[PDB]
């Protein structure tokens, strides 16, 4: 039961319509090149032959395409078809994006959520598998169970942009806690350390332990316990440098951030905290 | 024995707690510093104050050594030079590897035993649990003091040449930074949108942080096997522009994602997994 939609056959899309069809969903998919239908439709999907039937279908519309563009040329054409159903987008953009996919939605009858998938397509459906989403929460809770087979929904608020908003910045302090990992493997292997049991402790103990908490710490609005001062992290960064020189990894990380914190020094003081850093970007 | 006199040199913040911790647990506790005022709340608590640093040396065959850097270790423990045979010294803040092993051959020239240890955590929360410090150094050494130095903190023996416990803890400290520093990006994403931090912050640390970077970092990991991974250097490239049109949007400063791309628009140029980024800086 619980016909579900899904538009857009990509990695992403497919691993969607699966998860879907794993659990025993009613799943029609639709997209725009050919034979990107024939694995799913194997494992039970229909496929519809145009737009209209696939939205006339289901009253929920999962949509897993490129950009906002994508979004309005596949389902442009189903028209008064989208009146009374739900699209969940789970590409946008940048919350621009999804205010402007939100108000497409609207202007044909439709509700809308956002959504962030917040795992590879693989883990897509399996336990630990964790979408955001934002949009209108009588939408969401009336959604709520067929989502929950993609994964862990979690709502964010009722404005369209959000969900994207909280995925690129979680996302955007994912790149930079990698790279610093990276360069902290780097130094290490470069004495022969073997890579797994550094891995192990810097993930299973300090990543928790330590830098979960000191972040809380420095959060002024939330361990006795803090960073420390700016002028001593400054110190502190100076001798990681040193130790990377000696030992031959390029310098480029522990840079960049003593340079970030010589300039929060520069506009506080030495006794500035951490957390004042932020001040620079705002 | 569980009242082995120990000395403790230097009694800033951190050797302040190291010598407090020591007095907690039933050891007869002698404090050196070079500048006057930092003895006496010690002293209070039951410690001896040493006058110079012959007399601090010659009271315990233990010495805890917390100073600034090793420049401060010889020219406060030089002159002790002859005191010190027999002796084992456990210093707390050497700032490079070559420091250590430095200090190593200091210290075996004199015939006194030699560890080196990172204190992990801040110094009030050294000697409460959670805190570990990180030791490398000679394994004899190490056994007959373990139940000693398992009062300051859980203490985690690395292997026995001089300059791994500085080796480990640049690295992880090197790690700390990045992380924090892209966090500080996110909160400042989320706040100009008026998302309050502390929410925020709860969701990035309790859930994001171990949920999704932890595993992602572990799913790079080529010694360690979550059935995804971070993706190619290309989608990450795209989803970071993505993360720069949203901070520009919000008008945030993109400094931190427009960094972390450049570093992936290099290793697409070096020519693949995420974890290849690693192969710019060695
Ligand atoms: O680590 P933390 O948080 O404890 O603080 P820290 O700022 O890293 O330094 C603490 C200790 O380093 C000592 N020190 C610095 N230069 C020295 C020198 N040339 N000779 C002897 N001692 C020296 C300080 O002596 P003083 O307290 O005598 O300046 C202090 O006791
Ligand atoms: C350098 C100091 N300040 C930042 C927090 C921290 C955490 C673990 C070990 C040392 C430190």
């Amino acid at each position: 039961n619980l016909p579900v939609t899904v538009a857009g056959l990509g990695p992403m899309g497919s691993a969607l319509a699966a998860a879907l069809l794993d659990r025993g969903h009613d799943v029609t998919v639709w997209n725009r090149s050919p034979g990107k239908a024939a694995p799913l439709v194997a494992k039970g999907a229909r496929q519809a032959d145009d737009i209209v039937d696939a939205v006339s279908a289901s009253r929920l519309l999962v949509v897993c395409l490129a950009d906002y563009d994508a979004l309005y040329s596949a389902l442009g054409p189903a028209r008064e078809a989208l009146r009374g159903r739900v699209v969940v987008n789970l590409n946008s953009g940048t919350p621009k994006e999804a205010n402007e996919a939100l108000r497409w939605a609207e202007r044909h009858g439709t509700g809308y959520l956002d959504g962030a998938i917040m795992v590879p397509p693989a883990m897509v459906g399996h336990p630990g598998s964790v979408f955001l989403y934002s949009g209108s929460a009588e939408v969401f809770e009336e959604y709520k169970e067929t989502l929950a087979g993609l994964g862990d929904p979690v709502h964010l608020g009722t404005e369209a942009g959000l969900a994207v908003l909280y995925n690129t910045a979680l996302l955007s302090m994912m790149y930079s806690s990698m790279n610093g990992f990276l360069h902290a493997a780097a130094l290490v292997g470069s004495a022969g350390v073997p890579a797994a049991e550094f891995t192990k402790l810097a993930v299973d103990w300090f990543l928790p332990a330590v830098i979960g908490q000191i972040i809380k710490a420095e959060a002024p609005t939330i361990y006795p316990g803090d960073a420390g001062s700016l002028e001593m992290n400054v110190t502190t960064l100076k001798h990681i440098i040193g130790t990377s020189q000696e030992q031959g990894v390029d310098t480029e990380i522990p840079v960049r951030n003593k340079e970030l914190l010589d300039r929060a020094v520069a506009a506080g003081f030495g006794e500035s905290s951490y957390y004042s850093v932020i001040e620079l970007w705002r």
